[PDB]
């Protein structure tokens, strides 16, 4: 998705700014903040006169669109309700921004100017509000129509101006710049997740990574095929892949924005391009949504895309463990025992617990980078949706400082996670009479035991695990599709590590 | 269960103490701590001579039983392995204690003396180790054989002596005293949970509370019947009860150990004496375990029993909301709408979400006590077992300080909980087109939305919610039955509030 | 729901009419019909000037709201898109009307004037368009908030004026009058369906019928209790009811608008106020929607309400067979054999096929009225949703002319049905080795065999059967609730019979 929206920050007077649409906030009770009052005064009270008619109650997201008003250079004035509180929460601020965007998308105006600086958002200053506002606007422009014969009508809206006080403009510009890069990374993530699995297979993802290296000269890419995986001894990764006609790929992304002495941060992504379950076959209902089972790997693409645009001074490694999980006459069977890269043997009791089998070999591979943090991202357990639903990612890890850094990043990004414990008592659920580890722990604590399985391959470094099974996509309705989460959390984490 | 084990703390020399069995720890490699070395020296090296034969590797919990040794007044010497580490974890310490207890139960000795003061446990001093050791021993003596025609053979073991240094003896005695009271409360809790539902119905629990008031003059009890519930307007509590022939009971326990000016702590317990699911009937498999669905209420009994024995200087209120959930020609139907005590209307979409319907009316009732904390305890969601398994209780609440106090208490007691978030975004899952609240939130985030439902009745005070669906009992095997959790967490919380 | 919207038909010029909001249609390409052109000319081209800006593409249902325009007496002008075709279909016309209504509901205007006479709708003249438009508007005003503590904000909109040419005004007024009565009947139907089953039980429906007789002196009501049903020998009706604490009711409505020599039309409605399935218990998931299992009976209420308002010259009888289907220690069992009123014995193989057991006794009862048509209406089979979905009712009968009359009525009302065959070959699926009829026919042709069962009680008159299991309510989402169908079909059928 080409994006291309221009976001500008300006400190000019709203009431003399030439624009197709000037956007103003209105509180409940027809109450007017400083910017809206100044525009109203410029029109001679035309805005307060309309509001007195009572059509706009001022609840968050309600709108009233006015045409040409006296003495303004704005062709239209859009009023958006901001509720009755002095301070909006994050959800309300996003809802207001989305309501503005939805109106602007349907207009023929080529630009709009947002005079929303008077809004207050709990716990967020100028930079933090700009981060949320611009990310919501930019990501709200995302369109996936690759396989529609009838394409979307192109938007007339090509430019958005954020009006800010001179004292705040530098922070608003910084927030906008960071949010745009995050949303650009989100768009790549969403594209890859949304692509169907007959197109987006492991080989395709390897070519996508080579494409990203053509676009960004600071990125180096290596794509390893099944011969190299066998050379490296990644027996559990290969066990997942062997049932499919599609070969697996381990994609290595490397970006060196800091000095050679700075240890890298490693992102490990689950790239299961389609998960049938294998011989442990899934039910048919909703199985199409397993095209999103590579969204962990896609979020590594997207985080790299944001970091490469921002040119952050950090050293970053991405490992995308990509395979397709299929039934066949040569597929892995329940009860197979394999030897992982690490040398630990694994009894594969259920071939639908396959993401942890490609991830564990990638976690062993990650040791060579002498990393200062390793984060894996995976659409890993249905149990995580039972535990935390569709709006909060599960988070687990072996280092409290890293876990806290990721939680803090998710809070700032409003792309939240929540820690679940890896108490040693859970580990015995993975005991196998036949191997070093079983790949399932039974019906109890499923998100945790999956994290426990992964932890056995991450003991040599500081590691965390994001289970995005609930947050990586929307299952149904008009908005079915990949979300791009957790690119905002991950990019925020890296922004903080880059300071 | 009458208990009756005598726990004594003494500071005498182990090698001259008259006892049926002297218990000593042995490390891996036949290594001997200070107490064991002193006993060995007293026997002229008889213990190190035996250990040299190699039968006891010294792994945690392994045992070797010796008879009469030279120059000792101990009739027997029990060696128990303590592993290879300088410091045991909590799990290892419990395992060692249980191994000792299992051996002693099978001997004809009338007492045993534990010379285990040399063991180190990570993060635990004398008092904290005594708390864990004595609770494990005392609770390990629990027996439920009420309906067995062949009763357990009575134990010969009637006395346990803990040997401690003079400088540690006061802390060991304090820990022992507190642990015994906790285990006594646990025994009452376990008895009530284990009793079958044709015996332990709401009326029976009301009589149990009157029995507890006869035993403890500091306790006052009121038992409210269905006429009083209707007078109070508890429409959702009554909706759960109406399908059953057994009438409901709201049991009120009050203990005033502090001055009248000290606001009380309120414990609210789910007392569903059997949960068939109602019209939303449960499957038959394992449904017998729903006799444990009153374990939340039973843990309020048990916590009171511990507090009453210890005479803690706190003001404590217990509210046990007791009903039986049955199908019948007059039972509540899916789609019924009722008015709670609070005035909020609830659409009962699923009659198997019944615990929250008796709890919410009890939470409204709790307002009259002007409490400084309100904790409800409930075997509330199967989703909590998916999220946190059988060993960690789910914890939710509306006050961060209270939540942290409960987590800290569970850590100290080794009866741990884990917080799940009540983010406002989850609340919309309870939206009903027909009432103020629906009683279910769907397949996503089931433990959280149950907590969200309860939170709507707890806004007037500091409140937390413990979902013990996984921790309140053991489902199968030789040890099937109620655990008594979370009496240790709750009593520890109150001990800390009483300082 | 009190309704109360005033619908007026006027033939005045739109451009001089005083109104809070004047509504005009705009075609794709900014094309203007006669009324819209006349208003535009009155403003000096202000409307075409705005449209030239391009914000309103003119797709069906899109809107653009203007404030005060030059030389108009309308405070606001609402433009609504009408698409690119010369003629709208029924669905498009409804969508346009709903879009207008949704906008008007959010404005503070006390009235609105619709200048939509220039719209063409395929196959519909002035009267038929008014029927669809006014029914959509009036039914779109329905609100059910009985058990919400926070009530809906009252609408400012209290009056809608339909502008029509003088030559069309009589037909528009007639269509409006009929549509308002249909929507008023729909509102009663929807209220009863939406009421929860602990409130809306058979006794309650009997009192509702007495209430309707207080409002309409032309209506006579008799309510028969279980003693009378037993006297009449309705063994299958009583078999359904016996498991519940709620007694059954047979409600008889009689309206004599024609001469005594005119044979009556009889409407028979399934009034199962809640369907648990009985001993053949339903699964828990979605079972709350069985509060809509009395929507057949509710549609008889609603059709009577429309006929009574219109004072149609017909003789009409309503039979509401009302019971609650519950499990209990006295409930009917699978394998029970009962004797129906007709004397035919029925083997009740499945207690969840209960609607046909109350209907068949009511169909025998209907014989006494010497009817010229008998129509039963029932939320009868899940198979009907498999066959015809949620938008088309299933229709079956023993008389081709009656079936065709009902199909024609559903087409005119845009509340369509579709015939399924009652070929004699299907009848053998109801053979029982033990009784005259089994109450189920197995997994094949479930909607048809239910109709076949009913047909065995309707041989003495011209009879049809509407299976509204899919059309009587909306299952989920924001708009969950009763629809009021098939009141429009039934009232249209009676309007045609009254000519
Ligand atoms: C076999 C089980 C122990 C593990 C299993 N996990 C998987 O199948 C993963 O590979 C799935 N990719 C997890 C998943 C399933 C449905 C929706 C979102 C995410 C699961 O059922 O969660
Ligand atoms: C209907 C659902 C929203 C809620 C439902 N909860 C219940 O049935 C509770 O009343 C049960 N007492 C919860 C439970 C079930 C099995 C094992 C332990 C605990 C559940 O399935 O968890
Ligand atoms: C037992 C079967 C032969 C008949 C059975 N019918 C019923 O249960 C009716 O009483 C139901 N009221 C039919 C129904 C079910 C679900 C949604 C809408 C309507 C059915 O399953 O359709
Ligand atoms: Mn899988
Ligand atoms: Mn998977
Ligand atoms: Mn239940
Ligand atoms: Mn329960
Ligand atoms: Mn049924
Ligand atoms: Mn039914």
């Amino acid at each position: 998705f080409q994006g291309g929206m221009e976001f500008l920050v300006k400190s000019v007077r709203p009431e003399t700014l030439k624009t197709a649409t000037l956007v103003l906030a209105v509180g409940e009770g027809r109450k007017l903040g400083a910017s809206a009052k100044a525009v109203d005064d410029a029109t001679g009270g035309a805005i307060s006169a309309v509001l007195k008619r009572g059509d706009l109650a001022g609840k968050v997201g309600q709108t009233l669109l006015l045409q040409s008003l006296p003495n303004l250079k704005a062709e239209r004035v859009l009023l958006v309700g901001a509720g009755k509180e002095r301070e909006l929460g994050d959800r309300q601020y996003r809802k207001l921004a989305s309501a503005v965007l939805s109106t602007l998308k349907g207009l023929a105006g080529a630009d709009a100017a947002l005079a929303l600086g008077d809004l207050a958002v709990k716990g967020r200053g100028a930079h933090a509000k700009a981060r949320l506002l611009v990310e919501t606007l930019a990501d709200g422009l995302y369109v996936f129509d690759r396989y529609k014969s009838q394409k979307a009508e192109p938007l007339k809206l090509k430019k958005l101006t954020l009006l800010a006080d001179k004292a705040d403009s530098a922070a608003v510009e910084q927030g906008s710049k960071e949010a745009q890069a995050i949303a650009n990374g989100m768009a790549l993530t969403r594209d890859l997740g949304n692509l169907p699995p007959n197109v987006c297979h492991p080989t395709f993802l390897g070519e996508q990574a080579k494409g990203l290296a053509k676009e960004f000269k600071s990125l180096k890419v290596e794509v390893l095929d099944e011969k190299k995986l066998r050379e490296l001894g990644m027996g559990s990764f290969l066990a997942v892949a062997q049932g499919s006609d599609q070969p697996p790929r381990l994609i290595i992304l490397q970006y060196n924005g800091a000095k050679k002495d700075q240890a890298p941060h490693v992102l490990v992504g689950k790239g299961i391009t389609f998960d049938t379950g294998g011989i442990s076959l899934k039910p048919g209902l909703g199985m199409d949504e397993m095209k999103f089972d590579m969204c962990g790997a896609a979020s590594v693409f997207g985080t790299f895309r944001a970091v490469l645009e921002l040119q952050l001074p950090i050293n970053l490694v991405g490992l995308l463990a990509c395979a397709e999980n299929m039934p066949s006459g040569g597929a892995t069977r329940p009860g197979d025992i394999v030897t992982t890269m690490s040398g630990q043997t694994v009894e594969i009791l259920n071939t639908d617990a396959e993401g942890r089998l490609v991830l564990c070999d990638a976690l062993t591979y990650a040791e060579r980078f002498k990393p200062q943090s390793v984060i894996d991202i995976a659409t890993l357990t249905g149990a995580c949706i039972v535990a935390l639903g569709s709006n909060t990612s599960g988070l687990m890890g072996n280092n409290e400082a890293l876990v806290r850094q990721l939680l803090k990043a998710g809070e700032f990004a409003d792309d939240r996670a929540w820690q679940l414990p890896l108490f040693d008592e859970y580990q015995e659920q993975l005991d196998s009479p036949f191997a070093d580890i079983a790949n399932i722990g039974g019906p109890k604590a499923g998100t945790i035991t999956a994290g426990c399985f992964l932890s056995r391959f991450a003991k040599k470094y500081h590691w965390a695990h994001l289970d995005i099974a609930g947050t990586a996509w929307i299952s149904g309705g008009k908005d079915k599709g990949a979300t791009g989460r957790p690119v905002p959390l991950l990019t925020q984490y890296l922004l903080e590590r880059a300071k």
